Order: structure tokens, then C-alpha cells, then sequence
């Protein structure tokens, strides 16, 4: 149960009745206590179980630096580990992995490997979590290499990687353009029965599409449809991206249409590479239906919006509607720049 205040008032009480309080009592609630959040408390008890000649335990010291851990209280768990080493008291797989997790949540990754190492050499064995918690902590400092190397260590130990670990390392291999060896960890993903996510997918489209492997990232874009992962706003924005950069105008807008359908919301990102295409294409009667429609979803213009119309009626000899545009991109705060000024000026001088 959890009637901590009744087990501390029957503490009290025992202690009155001048009954003496043994490692049991103490650990029981300090676990307790620890479990609750209240670690001042458990820590005023485990200053009193050692004033009164009670010796502490793994249990005692675990629950502790747990409790400490996930209050953020890392640097008193790291004390309270070293002196539960002086005592004698052998720390556990609990012990390391809190300890690693709390340093490697903080970035304190050159003090998280040397708890690793020294695990390694008290004979504790590190799991799933020691190795996702050290792989996620290099991954973020953009120690990439160091974090594939555990992640090689990890497979010859026979320790089995999951998405987590898996998504961390294509993530960091995607960001770097490190695509060939992001796709061959997909590959292996797979191969492993871990399932892939939404993260996963949207990683390797992201990179595919920055590299202008773009075949390859539609034939991902519909392996995670079939496979029942959905879609979200960065998948499709990426696409558009990547088509548009191609010149493959009529599929970005036929990917517009079914990201709609789908309930995806467009951002002014999606809206302005589509108005750029359609307005570099001389389409701006469509140009200016899109320009139209995100206006009435929320979506504000911006100076690159403004600009692509602009010089899209411009080139078109629509000087009239360009000068209007011009009018209300100030009227809205958009500051015009020196293509606004030159492509209106050429237009009027012609």
C-alpha cells in the first residue's frame, strides 16, 4: 500500500516504546519515501539509521540514488555512490544504469563512459537501457562515430538494439549526409524484426531528399504507407521540397492535394516552394489561387511569397496586379527588398 504517513507514525511510535529500528524498518521506508518524492526525508532517515549503528545495504543505497536521480538531484547521487563504495557496498546494474542516464540526460558524457568502463571492469554486466542511454547521450553531442562504435560493442555482447537505438543512429547518419550507411541501418532494422516509426521514416526521407535521391524517397514515402505509418507535415513538406528542387512541379502539387485530403496541415514553407514553382513556370493564376487559399488557412505571407508573385506578373506583363501585391505586402508589414524594387521598377520602365 501506499500509507507512508500510518508506516512513519508506527515508526515514531516504535522508537517512543523504546523498541530499536534495523536495516528492515529503514530501507522499507526510505524505499517508500523514495518512491514518493520525498527524498529530504529519506535522506534525514538514512542519516539517522547510520548515527544509530544501523548499517546501510545495496537496497538502502540504490533506492536513494533512484529516488535522487529522478529528482534531478544528480550531483548528490554521484556522493552518495562514492561513498557507498567506500563502504564496501557493491553498486548494481540499477546503480550504473541511474547513474549513466542522469549524466548522459545532462551531456556529461566523458563521466558517463567512465561509469561504463568502470561497470564493465566490477564485473556488472550493462543492458538495453546502459547502451540506448550512452548511444542517445553521443548522438545529441554529435559524437556519432564514438556512439556506432557502442552500438557494434553492443551486437558482439549479445545485447539486442531497438528502435530507439536504431532511430538515434539513422538520425545522426541522416544529419551528416551519411545516407548509404543511415539506409543499411534500416536495412538491418528490418532484418532484426524492429519495426520502424515515423521518426525513422521522416530521417531517412529528409536526408534522400536533401541528396535529390528523390525516386528513393517516394518508394520510402509509400513502403511507410502500406506498413501503416503515417505521414505528418515533415514527411510531406520534404517531398514538396525535394520534387520542387527537381522540377517535378506536377507531382509536389498532386502531394499538396493528398496531404490535404489526409488532414495535414500545410505550412508557409509547403505554400511558398508551390507559388516559387508555379510562378518560375509562368501558372500564376494558379500561383495566385494558392496565394489566396493560405491566406484564408492561416497561413501569412512572407517576403519570399510576395517576391515569387511579384515577379511571376511581372515577367507576365500583369504590372497592375504585381503593384497591388506591393501595396499589400506593406499594408501587412512584409518588407519589399531589392528584387521587389527592380522587378517593379522593370516593369514600369519597359
Amino acid at each position: 500500500a501506499g500509507r507512508l504517513e500510518e508506516a512513519l507514525e508506527l515508526f515514531e511510535e516504535m522508537k517512543e516504546k523504546g523498541i530499536v529500528p534495523d536495516v528492515v524498518t529503514y530501507n522499507t521506508l526510505i524505499s517508500g519515501l523514495g518512491k514518493a518524492g520525498r527524498l529530504e526525508e529519506a535522506l534525514e532517515l538514512f542519516e539517522e539509521m547510520k548515527e544509530k549503528g544501523i548499517v546501510p545495504d545495496v537496497v538502502t543505497y540504490t533506492t536513494l540514488i533512484s529516488g535522487l536521480g529522478k529528482a534531478g538531484r544528480l550531483e548528490e547521487a554521484l556522493e552518495l555512490f562514492e561513498e557507498m563504495k567506500e563502504k564496501g557496498i557493491v553498486p548494481n546494474v540499477v546503480t550504473y544504469t541511474t547513474l549513466i542516464s542522469g549524466l548522459g540526460k545532462a551531456g556529461r558524457l566523458e563521466e558517463a563512459l567512465e561509469l561504463f568502463e568502470e561497470m564493465k571492469e566490477k564485473g556488472i554486466v550493462p543492458d538495453v537501457v546502459t547502451y540506448t542511454t550512452l548511444i542517445s547521450g553521443l548522438g545529441k553531442a554529435g559524437r556519432l562515430e564514438e556512439a556506432l562504435e557502442l552500438f557494434e560493442e553492443m551486437k558482439e555482447k549479445g545485447i539486442v538494439p531497438d528502435v530507439v537505438t536504431y532511430t538515434t543512429l539513422i538520425s545522426g547518419l541522416g544529419k551528416a549526409g551519411r545516407l548509404e550507411e543511415a539506409l543499411e541501418l534500416f536495412e538491418e532494422m528490418k532484418e532484426k524484426g524492429i519495426v520502424p516509426d515515423v521518426v525513422t521514416y521522416n530521417t531517412l526521407i529528409s536526408g534522400l531528399g536533401k541528396a535529390g535521391r528523390l525516386e528513393e524517397a517516394l518508394e520510402l514515402f509509400e513502403e511507410m504507407k502500406e506498413k501503416g505509418i503515417v505521414p505528418d507535415v515533415v514527411t510531406y513538406n520534404t517531398l514538396i521540397s525535394g520534387l520542387g528542387k527537381a522540377g517535378r512541379l506536377e507531382e509536389a502539387l498532386e502531394l499538396f492535394e493528398e496531404m490535404k485530403e489526409k488532414g495535414i496541415v500545410p505550412d508557409v514553407v509547403t505554400y511558398t516552394t508551390l507559388i516559387s514553382g508555379l510562378g518560375k513556370a509562368g501558372r500564376l493564376e494558379e500561383a495566385l489561387e494558392l496565394f489566396e487559399e493560405m491566406k484564408e488557412k492561416g497561413i501569412v505571407p512572407n517576403v519570399v511569397t510576395y517576391t515569387t508573385l511579384i515577379s511571376g506578373l511581372g515577367k507576365a506583363g500583369r504590372l497592375e496586379e504585381a503593384l497591388e501585391l506591393f501595396e499589400e505586402m506593406k499594408e501587412k508589414g512584409i518588407v519589399p527588398d531589392v528584387v521587389t524594387y527592380t522587378t517593379l521598377i522593370s516593369g514600369l520602365g519597359k
